[PDB]
């Protein structure tokens, strides 16, 4: 018989082979179908939902409920083709999704199987489980059709979003997001006589300089608000002075940067008009005896992360939880993406003990 | 007199009703077809040829030859629908192509018909004409399939490109054009950790700042090289650091600015990669007794202009000519586009006299 550790690496490797990028929606779907089949072949009842083309799989003690809910996702960021061929080197598994986030999917699936098999041997059944899984297909694009739709269906006592941190760091804080569009209006003219116009790109550049002044803080841990000019658009014809320029900025906020105040200050600082595209709140984990117990069981300490996750949906659903994960050496979203294989046990052991303590 | 010019107003108005934009090649073709039918109906022998959907309509005394060739174009830049319904008010004809350039087409055709009928009444025929017409369908996109193809087939003593200047100014010099694309490559990163990337938009903006320092010459008539950033594009997702940014620049050059030297200097100065979209040489009219006679007949003075035209093809075909035209109040390419109707006589009379002098 194969070890659970080896089962997880094998399953993770299988999942990696689906190039489940958002530009390949049928691959996200097929990867979810593979999961449904894996559950089926293991005697595990799972339920699939699909919302506006995004699949989520729920693997629960019973419909609508779990004790300890593990939340993970099967969508991945873009990679070149070679990163969809998993490989092991020394104690590392390499590939897109090795640490973000297919190992977590594999780990939760194996944990569920393992514990269900133990309960069955004792004459108990899936309804006796405390552990449940939520596996979604759109975390990388903000979770609107995945976690946002699935979480309202699940009464859970505690949620671990297995998509961040490391074995020593349970994430209790993540930066929020304000995406804005700045529109600068100049004056059209013929490119043959451009002194008769006012180039709206030059205006947008002047505003960008001004906007950067509100993002002047720096420190070693980069724990401060940041701004990123993600997209710019101006003009159509090469030979006209453009009269409208648009820049889309991705602002990240700490818990101390009130978004409303910051929006007001930005509007006072720039000459162009500022529209708000979307906000994502800072994640602040609720105080919980489950968190204290997880820290005791794991030896991790509470930490903070730059990126937002599906943990942003816990509060709107009155759920409590944290972000956690195995060791990826900060290689997420890169060609070097890997998983430290031995670190799987560091996650499995405390989560399994927690789940068992939560059983009746 | 005005009743005779009214024939040109009417014909121009009919031509304006064809939305002969490049996105509507069938309308360019149909408008050329209308012209061919008009010639036949008026007892004028005309010839059409096409290259990649661009018509050239030639109305000549004999195959391959004219004395005074008038060169004009039927293609127009885009407009809203209401600009294709011609209207007259306050001594002005309004619509797309009213001044750029369907009035000139109409003017040439009416000149040709008027003089031809007089010749026929005196027992002469089309072979005895001095006047010829070249009507093309791609001046607005650079003429490579119109004027570029027709001019090598026509020997003319003098050419008037009726597509610029005004009744007081015969244009003997036009700036050249260099159209470039600048591509800057940075380093992708997630917008949550932007310090891990290099923003290609910042790179492009920095190169644009550099590029401006090569266009620092100033003088009171703006007779110097210029640069216009016409279009900028970077990014898809707000939440990534963009790794490629593109800008398209329209550069104008005087006779003093060698285009190869300037391109080389640009490439040396900017960090990004510069691709040449196209170049158009400076137009410098050859000295000619025909120009001196036209000035005498019209009371115009020689001038220079910032924009370019199909006159840029004269020199490479060994032809002598100038740019001239009726009064459009600089409303080309605008919603206000119009022709001052009384200016037609000011163009008709000197050109008709010059042509008669070339018969003798």
């Amino acid at each position: 018989g194969m070890s659970s550790m080896q089962h997880i690496v094998e399953l993770t490797s299988d999942l990696i082979r689906f190039p489940s990028m958002h530009s390949r929606p049928e691959q996200i779907s097929r990867c979810a179908g593979f999961i449904m089949d894996w559950c089926a072949q293991n005697g595990i009842h799972a339920e699939r939902m699909d919302h506006d083309g995004i699949p989520s799989v729920m693997v629960l003690p019973e419909k609508g409920r779990a004790g300890l809910l593990l939340m993970a996702h099967i969508d991945v960021v873009d990679a070149e083709d070679d990163l969809f061929v998993p490989r092991v080197e020394n104690d590392r598994l390499y590939g897109r999704g090795a640490n973000d986030d297919k190992y977590a999917v594999a780990l939760g699936l194996v944990m569920f199987r393992d514990r269900l098999n133990a309960l069955k041997a004792a004459g108990r059944s899936q309804k006796d489980m405390a552990l449940g899984l939520l596996i979604t297909g759109d975390e990388e694009i903000g979770g609107m059709n995945g976690a946002a739709k699935a979480l309202p269906l699940i009464r859970a006592d505690y949620v671990v979003a297995l998509d961040g941190g490391n074995p020593q760091q349970v994430i209790t804080k993540e930066k929020g997001i304000i995406d804005i569009k700045l529109t600068c209006t100049g004056k059209a003219a013929h490119g043959a006589r451009p002194w008769m116009g006012v180039n709206a790109v030059d205006l947008l550049m002047e505003d960008y300089t001004r906007l950067k002044t509100l993002f002047a803080e720096e420190n070693e841990d980069h724990w401060h608000r940041t701004v990123n000019l993600g997209r710019i658009r101006a003009g159509e014809s090469t030979n006209k002075v453009p009269d409208v320029a648009e820049g889309w900025f991705n602002i990240r906020v700490t818990e101390h940067d009130d978004p409303g105040a910051l929006i007001d200050k930005i509007r006072k600082t720039v000459s162009g008009t500022v529209s708000i595209v979307r906000t994502v709140p800072v994640f602040l984990a609720a105080d919980s005896p489950y968190t204290e117990r997880l820290l005791a069981l794991s030896g991790a300490t509470a930490g903070k992360a730059h990126g937002a996750s599906d943990a942003r949906y816990l509060g709107e659903n009155g759920l409590t939880g944290v972000v956690w994960g195995a060791e990826g050496f900060n290689t997420l979203h890169s060609r070097d993406e890997c998983l430290h294989i031995p670190s799987l046990q560091s996650i499995y052991d405390p989560l399994m003990q927690l789940a068992r303590e939560m059983e009746e």
